[PDB]
RNA sequence: UGGCCGGCAUGGUCCCAGCCUCCUCGCUGGCGCCGGCUGGGCAACACCAUUGCACUCCGGUGGUGAAUGGGAC
């Protein structure tokens, strides 16, 4: 079941060798050209790991990230981007 | 030694270089041998498991079962 566009992309299948900090980091790098990015949410957890929530400020910047940047080696890996089943607080607490 | 103990071996203090380690990374740490008990912590490192949709920090296990020489007194 397919999700619907979101200011909000989710990704995994990322490096989970790759230390937090880091990897906000470097997401950053290559994502910013999308549009402004609100924030970037990693977690180590058992659960959460390889994965990461890119909040992009606007949805139209959320889809181009996810066609162009779908598959891209990251870190030996190919990115696996998708749309956040839901909206991210910090976008809640606005739209 | 992370904390504690037993057997044995072993002249001494320094100085130079090298090497070692999860538990005060280095020169007012350590670098003979053998055996046993034992605590903390995943922070780093490694290994195992994990492809997972969050906005609550939170998987497990392992390491010391470690590291040599040189020189002045
Ligand atoms: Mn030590
Ligand atoms: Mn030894
Ligand atoms: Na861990």
């Amino acid at each position: 079941p397919e999700t619907r566009p979101n200011h909000t992309i989710y990704i995994n299948n990322l490096n989970e060798k790759i230390k937090k900090d880091e990897l906000k980091k470097s997401l950053h790098a290559i994502f910013s050209r999308f549009g402004q990015i609100l924030d970037i949410l990693v977690s180590r957890s058992l659960k959460m790991r390889g994965q990461a929530f890119v909040i992009f400020k606007e949805v139209s910047s959320a889809t181009n990230a996810l066609r162009s940047m779908q598959g891209f080696p990251f870190y030996d890996k190919p990115m696996r981007i998708q749309y956040a089943k839901t909206d991210s607080d910090i976008i809640a607490k606005m739209k």
